[PDB]
């Protein structure tokens, strides 16, 4: 987190904020909404409190203003610049402008009010531009369908005005970084030659022939994936990538989530309804035979068969001599099998049943 040069702060703990007009965008409710829970987002985590006003001025001005509106800080039309605010202090401080050849929204839809007025709040308490890819005060606009404080934002707000008076203080998502030896993956998958890691609402994608680590939120590529993936392959014959979650699964093609998809795991790959999820999931590279992991215990399945095989809730720590007995994560390369647990790194070899190299989760990043 970045504090706004000169440390601008509120004094009171209890401000006020209008709305001045409404955009025509959204019924007044869900401009009201959006700009409410924005708020929120902030009195969550700080002792700072914000109420309503509807006539006369107030600490925080909100406005739906166009090109050139009065305060020599002219919007550009449509594209471009989506909104601007002042930093905390007397008159147009702590003001927010949303440019109005913006077509504000409330869905998925470029641009959700909600997500920005989050943002540009922030600017209005003290806050500015994060380095932090994974912060709410990050110089962009991304949309994991659900706005919320990263722990960067938290602490940038806090060493402002203070932590939350709750008793149990919240916390918030903290940005996964590669070249931290204790960085572990909820899963891993294999796409046209890269091998992407996930963690989280974040991803990181690496070409193994050439080190370059790209990080950044799942919802780039599939915003309609559910953050908190638990598995997921690649089935190049078909082109597709499938994630796991809870217990239903998500096929993509390109960048796209397939028709219908979701699906559910036991009408599709046959699997007793007795496993409530999955750890993890390969495929071998040209075999038809698919790997997945639960508990300690393990499944085949063939593609080229639309069905497992006979009797296979077999062992872990059996047919894998090295692992261990539980996978958090596995890809296929070159004919090995890596498999991943916690930090630990196990490169198996299908043929010998052997292993042979024991390295940490994240050894295949530069650091
Ligand atoms: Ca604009
Ligand atoms: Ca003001
Ligand atoms: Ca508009
Ligand atoms: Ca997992
Ligand atoms: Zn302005
Ligand atoms: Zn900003």
């Amino acid at each position: 987190f970045v504090l706004t040069e000169g440390n601008p702060r509120w004094e009171q703990t209890h401000l006020t904020y209008r709305i001045e007009n409404y955009t025509p965008d959204l019924p007044r409710a869900d401009v009201d909404h959006a700009i409410e829970k924005a708020f929120q987002l902030w009195s969550n985590v700080t002792p700072l409190t914000f109420t309503k006003v509807s006539e006369g001025q107030a600490d925080i001005m909100i406005s739906f203003v166009r090109g050139d509106h009065r305060d020599n800080s002219p919007f550009d039309g449509p594209g471009g610049n989506l909104a601007h605010a002042f930093q905390p202090g007397p008159g147009i401080g702590g003001d927010a402008h949303f440019d109005e050849d913006e077509r504000w929204t409330n869905n998925f839809r470029e641009y959700n009010l909600h997500r920005v007025a989050a943002h540009a709040l922030g600017h209005s308490l003290g806050l500015s531009h994060s380095t932090d890819i994974g912060a709410l005060m990050y110089p962009s606009y991304t949309f994991s369908g659900d706005v919320q404080l990263a722990q960067d934002d938290i602490d940038g707000i806090q060493a402002i005005y203070g932590r939350s008076q709750n008793p149990v203080q919240p916390i918030g998502p903290q940005t996964p970084k590669a070249c931290d030896s204790k960085l572990t993956f909820d899963a891993i998958t294999t796409i046209r030659g890269e091998v992407m890691f996930f963690k989280d609402r974040f991803y990181m994608r690496t070409n193994p022939f050439y080190p370059e680590v790209e990080l950044n939120f799942i919802s780039v590529f599939w915003p309609q994936l559910p953050n908190g993936l638990e598995a997921a392959y690649e089935f190049a014959d078909r082109d597709e990538v499938r994630f796991f979650k809870g217990n239903k699964y998500w096929a993509v093609q390109g960048q796209n989530v397939l028709h219908g998809y979701p699906k559910d795991i036991y009408s599709s790959f046959g699997f007793p309804r007795t496993v409530k999820h999955i750890d993890a999931a390969l495929s071998e590279e040209n075999t038809g035979k698919t790997y997945f992991f639960v508990a300690n215990k393990y499944w085949r399945y063939d593609e080229y068969k639309r069905s497992m095989d006979p009797g296979y809730p077999k062992m872990i720590a059996h047919d894998f001599p090295g692992i261990g007995h539980k996978v958090d994560a596995v890809f296929m390369k070159d004919g090995f099998f890596y498999f991943f647990h916690g930090t630990r790194q196990y490169k198996f070899d299908p043929k010998t049943k052997r292993i042979l190299t024991l390295q940490k989760a994240n050894s295949w990043f530069n650091c």
